[PDB]
């Protein structure tokens, strides 16, 4: 099944590829690249700090394993518990502004399947959309 993985690997090197150069894209030093759907320039949270955002994840193949920004209702999560490339993104990212960050395997759910249709050495994506942030202290 691992012929699989070589499908994530090869879509997955050509998605971050791809993306980073996909316009509107910013890549980063980490590999974790994110787009601004819509500029707020509004606050934003820590590492430490909570955040509430709406979002759509799914596979550089497209295949849909999670959403909620269809739903349009926000979640909270501390930035220390997000996901690493969730964790610096909502911290660039500014309060109502929307963004799409594509979360490297390795800064994702990691390079092995570790999820449902999720499979070996996936890059998973989402699209994060900021409605309001907390604070530590
Ligand atoms: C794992 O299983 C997932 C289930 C699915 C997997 C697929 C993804 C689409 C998703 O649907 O969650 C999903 O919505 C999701 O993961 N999101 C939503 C979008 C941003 C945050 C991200 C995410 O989960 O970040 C976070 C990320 C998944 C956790 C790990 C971060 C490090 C990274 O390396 C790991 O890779 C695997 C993943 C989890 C969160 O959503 C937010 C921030 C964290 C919580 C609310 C915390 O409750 C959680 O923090 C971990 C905790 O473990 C606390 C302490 C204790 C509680 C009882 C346990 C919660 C467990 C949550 C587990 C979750 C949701």
């Amino acid at each position: 099944f691992n012929k699989k993985a070589d499908e994530n690997k090869v879509k997955g090197e050509a998605f971050l590829t791809e993306n980073k150069n996909k316009p509107g894209v910013v890549v980063l030093p980490s590999g974790l690249q994110y787009k601004v759907i819509n500029s707020g320039n509004g606050v934003k949270p820590g590492k430490s700090d909570t955040v509430t955002v709406e979002y759509t994840g799914r596979l550089i193949d497209g295949t849909v394993f999670d959403s909620t920004e269809k739903t349009g209702k926000p979640a909270t999560f501390q930035v220390s518990q997000v996901i690493p490339g969730w964790t610096e993104a909502l911290q660039l990212m500014p309060a109502g502004s929307t963004w799409e960050i594509y979360v490297p395997s390795g800064l994702a759910y990691g390079p092995r399947s570790v999820g449902g249709p999720i499979g070996p050495n996936e890059t998973l994506i989402f699209k994060i959309h900021l409605i309001s942030v907390k604070k530590s202290s």
